[PDB]
């Protein structure tokens, strides 16, 4: 880009570029970089390449400075360890701007919305000029060129994230396209301007505990649409600091997705191919830390059958000229709840993380391995454990090894099922949607959908219990529509409308629909099911039941399987009438909960076959 015209030397930061080119860049890149320096000062501009040198440097450097350990016992693999203050995300900091609030969220009858954030571009500035003028003092601003979805794909979305924390370039590596190629690719073309700091500068005026930068006091995750802008502040974790995956892929590209005619969703996309030789792709929304990274990549049980996964976290789809309904996976790896991952639960995920792997809250072994709950591997005598606290932890302990929301960060290409279709651009053909989330009580371990608009009341009517991946604490049951909650980046009412448009559109082939529940327990807190590698079973009656096979019985919430329709030879002993039971008394609850919810939270922007929905099952329920 062109040199800003200058008359002294306080607005060309040329002189502070530690590695590539201002002139080099497309003329909007280098503004967005050198109007964010002029702003937050920072001592030195680093515009990554996304080479290997480049990466292996940046971590011995991390490694240096102690913000990263190497884990000796694997190949290339570290682990971080944050300050407690900084473990997931908070929703209650994250906010969109926009003109009207309604353009963002319903308006609530009750006057708080459950739906998400709103913000004004007022308020915005204040918030905005209270955290970032200076905040890079003493630091490197590195700038990410990253592309979600394939290089060069047309299908592609591309982003320049600016940040203070080469924790999150090394994450992006990973999660995303990232370097050099990108900026080629993105030519003159417009992208989504992404700004990050930890909220740090130096000196620090506050303590830094365990190497961690962060500012929790004034953590704030803002996304501006119109402008095209995410700027998120304090946190250096996840959700919060890696700005492709949730603030760009989903809650940025969910509306661009109702503007242009397609869907960004909280979704893994897998190919499931059965014994006699078909292929068939899913997708599933389950709330954050609710099941899908371990389907996506599920080692089925049943013999015959095979899963391969496209993407485990994020799906954008559309219907093309020929009605089928596309999916891509725009991540290009995985960033994974590490507890309760095992040989047992989730084999293919060991696979993958044995290399080039980030984690971080994970315990370390004294020689140089990961640890966690559930991971279901005895340690020799002799080997002792550091918890994610940076301290000598012990089986006998009150406390976890690792953080209930610790996560590993892993290459996509090295899943040993990685589906050969992952990185078309044609993406797949997705025959069945998967809604379902924690439902101890009530709720039957799958069911089927009526019809389209039964089946996007059915993912309008989700709940779930709390888990770690945000702010809410306690196992409090939640509504998490179509697992979105989180992260609808406009008025969930319209997006429901969005969702209902589908059924009117040119040769749609409509996906079949599905309703699952995993974690239905018995009077003891004992899973109904055992999960894991078993919802093959699940998997394989949806495989047949979009074939057409007459393997279904139909009950006052959907279709669920006939007797014997289910696979459950090697499970003799699972309570079927238990994991199956429909209670007319919890049902009826039900409906009235999600009336007063629908009600209360969407109002106004409800859609008529919304409401139409509810009265039907309703009704349904009452003649039980
Ligand atoms: N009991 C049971 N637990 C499961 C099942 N599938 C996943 N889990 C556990 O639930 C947790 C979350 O599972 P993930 O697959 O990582 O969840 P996710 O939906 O990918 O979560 P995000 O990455 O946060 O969006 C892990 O501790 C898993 O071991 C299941 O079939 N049964
Ligand atoms: O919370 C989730 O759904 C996640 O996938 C993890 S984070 O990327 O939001 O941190
Ligand atoms: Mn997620
Ligand atoms: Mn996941
Ligand atoms: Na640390």
């Amino acid at each position: 880009g062109s040199m800003p015209p200058q008359l002294h030397n306080g607005l060309d930061f040329s002189a502070k570029v530690i590695q590539g080119s201002l002139d080099s860049l497309p003329q909007e890149v280098r503004k967005f970089v050198e109007g964010n320096a002029q702003l937050c000062q920072p001592e030195y501009i680093h515009i990554c390449d996304g080479s290997e040198e480049e990466y292996g440097r940046l971590l011995a450097h991390m490694q240096e400075e102690g913000v990263i350990r190497k884990l000796k016992k694997y190949d290339n693999c570290w682990l971080a360890l944050t300050d407690p203050r900084d473990v997931a995300r908070i929703e209650s900091k994250t906010v969109i701007i926009t003109q009207e609030q309604r353009d963002t969220v319903p308006i609530p009858k009750s006057g708080q919305s459950q739906l998400g954030r709103w913000m004004s571009e007022e308020d915005f500035e204040k918030a905005f000029n209270a955290r970032f003028p200076g905040c890079m003092k003493g630091r490197t601003m590195y700038v990410i060129p990253f592309s979600m979805g394939p290089l060069g794909s047309p299908l592609a979305k591309i982003g320049i994230e600016l940040t203070d924390s080469p924790y999150v370039v090394a994450s992006m590596r990973i999660m995303t396209r990232m370097g050099t190629s990108v900026l080629e690719a993105l030519g003159d073309g417009e992208f989504i301007k992404c700004l990050h700091s930890v909220g740090c500068p130096l000196p620090l005026k506050k303590p830094l505990v365990n190497n961690w930068a962060c500012n929790p006091e004034l953590t704030l995750i803002a996304h501006l649409p119109d402008r095209r802008e995410i700027i998120s502040f304090g946190s250096g974790y996840g959700g919060n600091s890696l700005l492709g995956k949730k603030c760009f892929a989903l809650r940025i590209a969910s509306r661009l997705a109702k503007e242009e005619g397609w869907l960004a969703e909280h979704m893994l996309i897998l190919g499931i191919t059965n014994p006699e030789g078909k292929k068939k792709y899913l997708a599933a929304a389950f709330p954050s830390a609710c099941g899908k990274t371990n389907l996506a990549m599920m080692n089925p049980t049943l013999p015959g059958w095979k899963v391969e996964c496209v993407g485990d976290d994020i799906a954008w789809m559309k219907f093309d000229a020929q009605g089928n309904l596309r999916a891509i996976n725009p991540e290009n790896g995985f960033f994974g709840v590490a507890p309760g991952t095992s040989v047992k639960t989730n084999p293919n995920a060991i696979k993958t993380i044995q290399k080039n792997t980030i984690f971080t809250n994970v315990a370390e072994t004294s020689d140089g391995g990961v640890y966690w709950e559930g991971i279901d591997e005895p340690l020799a005598p002799g080997v002792t454990i550091t918890s994610w606290k940076n301290k000598e932890w012990r089986p006998q302990d009150e406390e976890p090894c690792a953080h209930p929301n610790s996560r590993f960060c892993t290459p996509a290409s090295q899943c040993p099922i990685i589906d050969p279709a992952w990185e078309s651009p044609e993406g797949v053909p997705i025959e069945g949607i998967i809604f379902g989330g924690r439902r101890p009580a009530g709720v039957p371990l799958v069911y089927e959908a009526l019809s389209w608009q039964h089946g996007v009341f059915v993912g309008a009517a989700m709940r779930s219990e709390a888990t770690a991946a945000a702010e809410h604490k306690g196992k409090v049951i939640m509504h998490d529509p179509f697992a979105m909650r989180p992260f609808f980046g406009y008025n969930f009412g319209k997006y429901l409308a969005h969702w209902l448009s589908m059924a009117h559109r040119p040769a749609a082939k409509l996906p079949k629909i599905f309703h699952v529940n995993w974690f239905r327990k018995d009077k003891n807190g004992k899973f109904l099911w055992p999960g894991f590698g078993e919802n093959s079973r699940v998997l394989e009656w949806m495989f047949g039941r979009i074939e057409g096979e007459d393997s279904a019985k139909l009950t006052p919430i959907g279709y669920v399987p006939k007797e014997d329709a289910l696979n459950l030879k090697g499970l003799g002993d699972v309570n079927v009438e238990e994991l199956f039971g429909i209670s007319k008394e919890f049902w009826e609850k039900e409906v009235e909960e999600i009336d007063k919810y629908l009600e209360d939270q969407v109002n106004a922007d409800l859609p008529y076959e919304i409401e139409r929905e509810l009265r039907a099952l309703k009704q349904r329920i009452s003649q039980m």
